[PDB]
């Protein structure tokens, strides 16, 4: 099984970060957070890159100065983003809406878009530095709830990169809010669609590996599985044979209890009644939650894992037509620690240069399925699994035995 390691590195050059508050005067209120984004696995941040191309005609703009005007005025509309959160009352979560300000990085990077390859495909180089990790930012409470940087490139293109504070949306908020921005950033003096607030309605030594997969290697291990199961989704499979591996690899106590924890997009999958409001942009997500012994998940084939896999999905999305707060429900209990994560990242912001060229995301096992085409034109899944040498290893070598296997036969 191959490993992929990125082979770009730059200099990159940023100026101090500014904090840009709403252009206008917004409301001084205490917001609440939903019983959805409040829950502890989701209190972490939420990242995405964009990659646009140079523009000629747009020569006499600078795109960092464009966005950042932009983000004032659309600060205005989406003002709890230029507050901070912090603990209300009990153990809940609360957005104190003062206007503090986002914070804003103007960078250049000594390289050019086309160094980055083509296609533009994850996972980036020098990440951490097209989105810098300023110093007593990264908590939940007391920070800015977005960071951004655009990073300008020698040939004129440029990067837009930010981490959102995770307690206030999801990947599909990020879209519409992207494009709320996007449209601002265009001429338009409102976001096609008007932002709402009502998160009531929802209350009541280790070491980096990353790996592709060929499309030919997943072929195998699905013809290699019980054919009442041959139908998962590509997504089900390799979280089963993470699972798997991860757990073999481990090498914990046969009765301990393993967990494999997902986030899965509900805002399409169910019909509320009452309906969701407009513009709702908080947190929408279901975890299920596959659970097994140790024991059985080694000493069973991929079969049992897999189906396990498969029984939670459904479990978690069983119901179709409800309420929200009777549909959508935090993943119950503490989070354990046993547990494995994995995201799925396989599944049209203009802000004056046209379209992207590329537009992504940039103690257990916390990992994501990235879609990847390769060097030779091969679709594959990059999976960048980080942990200890000695887990790391022993996770390598399980997943190359069933990798040898579900071919070789």
């Amino acid at each position: 099984m191959a490993e992929i390691k990125t082979s770009l590195t730059f200099t990159v050059r940023r100026r101090e970060p500014e904090l840009v508050v709403p252009a206008e005067p917004t409301p001084r209120e205490l917001k609440l957070l939903s019983d959805i984004d409040d829950q502890e696995i989701l209190q972490s941040h939420l990242a995405g890159i964009q990659f646009f191309r140079h523009v000629p005609k747009m020569r006499n703009k600078k795109p960092a100065t464009v966005i950042k005007e932009a983000l004032a005025k659309f600060l205005v509309f989406y003002y709890p983003f230029a507050g901070r959160v912090r603990e209300g009352p009990s153990g809940k979560l609360m957005v104190d809406c003062s206007g503090q300000g986002a914070l804003f990085i103007e960078a250049e990077a000594d390289v050019t878009l086309s160094q980055f390859g083509d296609p533009l495909q994850p996972p980036f180089p020098c990440v951490e530095e097209l989105l810098y990790n300023v110093p007593g930012t990264s908590g939940i409470i007391d920070t800015p709830l977005l960071l951004c940087q655009v990073t300008h490139l020698l040939c004129g293109g440029f990067i837009f990169a930010f981490r959102f504070n995770h307690t206030m949306t999801d990947a599909q908020g990020l879209t519409l809010i992207m494009s709320a921005l996007g449209e601002i950033a265009r001429g338009a003096k409102a976001p096609s669609i008007l932002p709402v607030w009502q998160r009531e309605l929802l209350c009541s030594d280790m070491t980096q590996k990353s790996f592709f997969i060929t499309n030919t290697e997943i072929s195998a291990l699905r013809r290699h599985v019980p054919t009442h199961l041959q139908k998962c989704t590509t997504f089900e499979l390799l979280t089963a044979c993470i699972w798997r591996c991860h757990t073999i690899a481990l090498q914990p106590d046969p009765k301990e209890e393993m967990h494999m924890i997902w986030p899965v997009n509900v805002r399409n999958k169910f019909k509320f009644i009452p309906p969701l409001p407009v513009g709702y942009y908080g947190n929408l997500l279901a975890f299920p939650d596959a659970v097994s012994t140790a024991r059985d998940l080694c000493n069973k084939p991929l079969g049992y894992a897999l189906e396990l896999v498969m029984k939670a999905r459904y479990d978690v999305t069983k119901k179709r037509v409800g309420s929200v707060s009777d549909l959508v429900k935090p993943f119950k209990g503490p989070v354990p620690a046993r547990h494995a994560i994995v995201s799925d990242l396989t599944r049209t912001v203009d802000y004056g240069w046209g379209n992207p060229a590329f537009v992504g995301p940039a103690p257990g096992l916390t990992t994501y399925l990235i879609p990847h085409t390769n060097n030779k034109g091969e679709s594959g899944i990059v999976v960048p699994i980080r942990l200890p040498s000695g887990v790391l290893d022993r996770f390598v070598k399980e997943i190359n035995n069933m990798l040898t296997q579900a071919q070789k036969n």
